[PDB]
């Protein structure tokens, strides 16, 4: 899995330790190996939520599997979770997009995962 | 909704209150409250367009329905419009991907909609 | 098409034709002419690949078409080495989201391609 952070909260705010956890939690989220998930932090960004540029985040998860009606939810309620807790952002200022990927479609070491 | 643009283009060509701008002309085109409306804008980017690196921009929007065959080419329009006169980007080298969500695929406020 | 490459490898690491050669590459692969295709790379990312900050890359490729189970095994071969010569990154800690547009899903130059 792959999730995706883009934040206009600066990069000393992001502590340390919040790509380890965001691995951690994930992989226990998705049942997933942790040795298969991808974190991506990005903050600084130019942003605004609802016309305002209090701090906001807009999310991705890309899984193959595992992404569906109700799990959406514990991911949602986790993430935000993480995002309020160690980047103080309000649960509502912040867009998680999920997307199921066809195995077909996830490329990683010269091949795809079909 | 969300939009995401990508550029090359410095960041202190990008206008005062052009996400402002883009809140407010989405919330219009989309139908949706500005409330909704999320914009990121990431200049300063190492791009291409046709193998060339004249000002340029890769561009998203997603949202809960709102996407489809006549309104995606009024978002074009509307969007290459704000990008060639606010950014001086042509909108011969403006990609925009569309992508209608399903709603219990987007995570706000510690869960997702429906 | 549209290539794009997130990588925690430092902007001085990544080859000044390495955009251009991306572009060659991906237009003979996927049969479009160069001047369709455009390029991102962002460097000096915030990344985790299974836990470890070791080089990594998190990548995306759209096109309205030329993607498939197989196509898609080929650009992973093409992507993942040009990625481990030119920006140093071990295949295995490459992800390529693949994605097969809609004509009516992609904006450019005031329009969509529908
Ligand atoms: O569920 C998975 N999703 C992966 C994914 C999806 C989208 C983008 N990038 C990566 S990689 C993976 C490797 C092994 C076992 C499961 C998975
Ligand atoms: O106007 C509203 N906006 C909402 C929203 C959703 C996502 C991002 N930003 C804002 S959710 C909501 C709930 C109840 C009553 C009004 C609203
Ligand atoms: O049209 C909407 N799209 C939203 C969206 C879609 C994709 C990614 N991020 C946000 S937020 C929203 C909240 C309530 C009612 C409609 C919407
Ligand atoms: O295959 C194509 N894909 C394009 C694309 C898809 C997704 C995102 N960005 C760009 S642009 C294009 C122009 C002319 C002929 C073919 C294409």
């Amino acid at each position: 899995p792959m999730f995706i952070v883009n934040t206009n909260v600066p990069r000393a705010s992001v502590p340390d330790g919040f790509l380890s956890e965001l691995t951690q939690q994930l992989a226990q989220a998705t049942g997933k190996p942790p040795q298969y998930i991808a974190v991506h932090v990005v903050p600084d960004q130019l942003m605004a939520f609802g016309g305002s540029s209090e701090p906001c985040a807009l999310c991705s998860l890309h899984s193959i599997g595992k992404i569906g009606g109700a799990q959406n939810r514990s991911y949602s309620k986790l993430l935000c979770g993480l995002l309020a807790e160690r980047l103080r952002i309000s649960p509502d200022r912040v867009y998680i997009n999920y997307y199921d990927m066809n195995a077909a479609n996830v490329g990683w070491n010269n091949s795809t995962f079909a």
